[PDB]
């Protein structure tokens, strides 16, 4: 939508869509037309958020997309 959070006995992740949208492009996660995704810790781990997440800010182990 424009902000949504996939909520997790983690520590439940607020991930940017429209600041992610107007930021980087579409492209960034929805190639053609989109609908959903449902990034799930395995994908948001690993080629979803993570991928484009493997270089920036400071690294911390966690705390960079959880709010935990
Ligand atoms: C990655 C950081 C994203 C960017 C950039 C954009 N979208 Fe996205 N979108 C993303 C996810 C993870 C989801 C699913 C949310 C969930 O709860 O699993 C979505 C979903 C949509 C949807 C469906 C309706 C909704 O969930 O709000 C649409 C229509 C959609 N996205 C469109 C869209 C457009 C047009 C964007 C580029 C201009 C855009 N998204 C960027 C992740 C990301
Ligand atoms: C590469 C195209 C990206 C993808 C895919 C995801 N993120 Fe991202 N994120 C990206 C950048 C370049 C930035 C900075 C935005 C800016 O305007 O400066 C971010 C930032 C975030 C943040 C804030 C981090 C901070 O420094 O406070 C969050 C909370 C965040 N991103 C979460 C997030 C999640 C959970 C994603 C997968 C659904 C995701 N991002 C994908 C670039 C990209
Ligand atoms: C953004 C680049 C992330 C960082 C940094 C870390 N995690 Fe994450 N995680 C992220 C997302 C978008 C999601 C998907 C939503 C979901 O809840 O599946 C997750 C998910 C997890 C989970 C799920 C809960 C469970 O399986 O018990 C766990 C365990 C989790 N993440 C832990 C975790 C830890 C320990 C981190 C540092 C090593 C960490 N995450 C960083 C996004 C991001």
């Amino acid at each position: 939508a424009d902000v949504v959070t996939y909520e997790n006995k983690k520590g439940n992740v607020t991930f940017d869509h429209k600041a992610h949208a107007e930021k980087l492009g579409c492209d960034a996660c929805h190639e053609g037309t989109p609908a959903k995704i449902a990034i799930d810790k395995k994908s948001a781990h690993k080629d979803a958020c993570k991928t484009c997440h493997k270089s920036n800010n400071g690294p911390t182990k966690c705390g960079g997309c959880h709010i935990k």
